[PDB]
């Protein structure tokens, strides 16, 4: 579902998130109306999940970065999609990963201090219908610099 | 490095975290300073690290198959570390790398279009290489946080 001129966009606006619409219309050879309408549908449909800024180490001032993959008890599995939604919600979660192996999903948390992070577990995890969780330490995440 | 960031480059990080694309005016008027010094305190925050870039498009536009591989290096391999990564940052495949404090050294979030794609990315840049072993695990959903930071 994916024309060209789309794949142009997508490509210029990976490797220039901060890309003026007046400059990236021109690049690709359209009009700028048009550019902004294409971009604002891919937005839309999902293409394009958003536009970030990659923030520091975290540690301005999150410093204390974690991995907890959490197991919920079988019957809790029914809920999967509803513990998600209401978890993505919570300041210290970054991301959410959904694997095929032995862990239901694992969330990738930044926090203050320990006692943050502490608080993040119990209040949000412990406190709850979810048989487990590994926590383990994240020393440093990286993006990836290639191009399309 | 913390601290050495006031309320407007505050307020500057929060308004760019969610919003990469929030143009200059726009996020100088909403800080409340002008444009120009808006402008040099991005620069700013770029130049200090605080900033470490701007990018998210899916990928099921011709990967659609995720995985995050565990990596664990020889014992005597660890010290060049910062290196590896140097280098496996800027493979094809690689979206994330975490460096952890478990048994495993790292792991890579990367997203290839067949089976035989991420097998060709793991014999390739993994496999024949100074790294002990992998295990390699399907991603089937990702997410980020709808929170307002």
């Amino acid at each position: 579902e994916l024309d060209e001129v789309d794949r142009r966009i997508l490509s210029l606006l990976h490797g220039d998130a901060r890309m003026p619409n007046n400059a990236l219309a021109d690049t690709v050879g359209i009009a700028p109306s048009t550019c902004h309408g294409r971009v604002r549908r891919l937005v839309d449909l999902g293409v394009i999940r958003g536009f970030y800024t990659d923030i520091d180490p975290v540690a301005v001032g999150l410093p204390l970065q974690a991995m907890i993959s959490v197991n919920l008890q079988s019957s809790a599995r029914g809920k999967i999609r509803s513990f998600i939604q209401q978890i993505r919600r919570k300041r210290q979660v970054m991301d959410v990963y959904f694997l095929a192996g032995a862990d239901d999903f694992i969330l990738h948390v930044a926090a203050r201090d320990t006692e943050d992070l502490r608080s993040f577990v119990v209040e949000n995890l412990n406190a709850d219908a979810d048989v487990a969780g590994t926590q383990t330490s994240l020393i440093f995440e990286h993006l990836r610099g290639a191009a399309p």
